[PDB]
RNA sequence: CCCCCCCCCCCCCCCCCCCCCCCCCCCCCCCCCCCCCCCCCCCCCCCCCCCCCCCCCCCCCCCCCCCCCC
């Protein structure tokens, strides 16, 4: 008799922020530089310039990594992107005096990278005997798309701390660009990406401008090995910040009984309601988080502590937590989970119903001691 | 019901790299070579003296075989692949043969070394050299490029495995071209062909509609035949562990059935609707470089990579594969089911549907 | 013929709200083997054979309807 007991308001809560018809108009009187496809290979020679040699100072680094962005994806197509992120910001297109003359970017420091780049290029050709290998050069193309996938790896931990960030770049950058710092074993993964850092938190339109690049580069026909590896790094950067709701399925993939908690049971409704949300939201719902954008929060298993607990306990029981500092408000409910899941991960099974075999077929089985 | 909780990551992954709108120009100011439809005889012959005499150096080689193909598609249609294959790259029409990027010195060295050649068999053959045997011969492009598609199979692995591959399988499959043209250095051929996939990447797509071409035509070659056959054995690029994943469901490994294994099936599952998700492209995608590839890894599912690879193992095919085995306990169990499998002899009589007067004789 | 009674409606009470709480935070490139396909045999046809053929107009009876009351 008491139905009629319910509210959707996950679901109104979203519907809110759809609502808005009027548009907000921030970074009012920014500026920010843009290259145009032109110099494509004047960006590309600079990018190399930042591995090959052993610099002062890597502050505009990720500065040059947008401008190649820029060249690659429309020498004014960008300021449609950046002006439909929502920043009012305006474009500055950067000119030539031969050098590049890039907006924001200390003239001193383009010079300095050159300079410390032709440096190191007559010392090791002197030992080289006159041999330097194409691949080897700052001219090599590849070079802006290496300098690019050090920003990717910076890109997957903007979740976290600065710090946590370029612990990560640099384990994975070593097993990753591999081959690259073989070629240029100067290059300064920690200062590249502390500059990665540095600019998508402060030019906050940069990680639109960033995505829109890797769903670009994810669409064409040919891609370079170093493109490849781009999107790769890209990819696995896509559960940013829901890392709870991942971990949720696998609580469900792991049968974990204490889902079937009667105090985990109550909060059935909240949780369907978050995984429906995404289901609402599509494709952009996996890098809201990643965006900084305001929408995205909607998406948290607050509302659901219990859940959130088993969740986590089952996760701590299969070995995958590592270092999650996510907060467990059950304890108990964590711990009993745990318990499951590691009885579970030793325990070895056959289900017979899954793989519908002749009852002779079944039979032979049987025989395996 | 604890139903709801589900997310379809992988094809949302998928739909985020057709959204985008936004297009990239790559190699902005490069340059590449195209011969015009017009000196395809030229071109033929050029090849034939590459295969028609023991050179010096073959390091433009491939870019030559490039400039049949070129003049086989069109005079200025390649510009358009090219453009439409993400590359930014402008077109350079070879003159009178002056092919741009190649240099004169190589073009009149290989010439040169093959007149050579000419002149001291044509005094041991006495004046008698067939049509075949001579650098003229229509299908030494073919023969040029049959090399280039062996080279193009293993492009998924080292440039070192490939020459093995490309030696070992040119001696068989371009036996009698060989016959003909002894002195074609197939090593050396195949290096350039290498060299020149990795450098000049919108190639590989420009090699792939030279293939799709010749694939749709009435009427081909003998050695234009082989060719794509070749670049048929190509098609699963990359993708080995998914057909080795449909092996390991027709051997009916018992193993596909653990728990754990069973576990991952969601994730398995959303790779394989994503090849059909994206069609016939699916297959050549790790062939073309394109960066849309590796979201057909199996990463995602490590103890069912371990099933596949024990399955492979048992029944013999998985030879030299270095694929990693995440565990190994599960593999040798995959292992040991797929061996006495391989061995064991059974005749399913519900299938072949015979009277019971003819399942009657097959007992006897 | 039909129809034939009775008949306004309303009329109390009553503000709403008042707690708590940012979210997030782990890990992770992918790839990697083998492999040309084909291959035998094979003209088809071959006979017989016009169908049709009988008989047979149908029709043929009887019958206005309506008719009360209100």
């Amino acid at each position: 008799s008491l139905q009629g007991i319910h509210l959707s308001d996950l679901s109104y809560k979203h519907a809110i922020l759809k609502e808005s018809q009027y548009t907000i108009k921030r970074d009012v009187g920014t500026t920010t530089a843009v290259t145009p496809s032109s110099l494509q290979q004047e960006i590309t020679l600079l990018c190399g310039e930042i591995l090959y040699a052993k610099h002062a100072d890597y502050k505009y680094a990720a500065e040059i990594g947008i401008q190649y962005i820029s060249t690659a994806l429309g020498s004014e197509r960008v300021q449609q992107i950046l002006r439909n992120s929502g920043s009012e910001v305006q474009v500055v297109l950067t000119r030539t005096y031969q050098m590049l003359d890039i907006h924001g970017v200390e003239k001193s420091w383009v010079e300095e990278i050159d300079k410390e780049a032709r440096k190191t290029m007559a010392t090791l050709l002197k030992e080289s005997s006159g041999n330097i290998p194409q691949n080897q050069r700052p001219s090599a193309p590849d070079t802006p798309i290496i300098l690019l996938c050090v920003g990717a790896l910076i890109f997957t931990k903007l979740a976290s701390t600065i710090e946590v960030g370029l612990e990560t770049t640099v384990r994975r950058a070593n097993r990753v660009l591999s081959d690259a710092l073989k070629r240029y074993p100067r290059m300064d993964i920690p200062k590249i990406a502390r500059s990665f850092y540095d600019l998508f938190e402060q030019k906050v339109y940069h990680r639109s401008l960033f995505i829109e690049y890797g769903k670009a580069l994810g669409s064409s026909s040919t891609g370079s090995k170093a493109e490849s590896l781009f999107v790769n790094i890209f990819m696995q950067a896509y559960g940013a910040g829901q890392t709870m709701l991942r971990w949720g399925v696998i609580a469900r993939s792991s049968n974990n009984i204490m889902l079937g908690h009667v105090s985990v049971q109550a909060e059935l409704k909240q949780v369907t309601e978050v995984y429906d949300l995404v289901r609402e939201m599509g494709p952009e719902s996996g890098l809201l988080h990643l965006r900084q954008s305001p929408k995205a929060g909607l998406l948290s298993l607050a509302n659901c502590p219990n859940f959130a607990s088993v969740v986590l306990g089952n996760a701590s029981g299969l070995g995958i937590i590592g270092m999650y500092r996510g907060r467990v408000p059950n304890t108990e409910l964590f711990s009993a989970a745990e318990s499951y899941a590691k009885s579970l991960k030793e325990s070895n099974k056959i289900n017979f119903s899954s793989l519908g075999l002749t009852d002779e077929e079944k039979e032979a089985a049987e025989h395996f001691l």
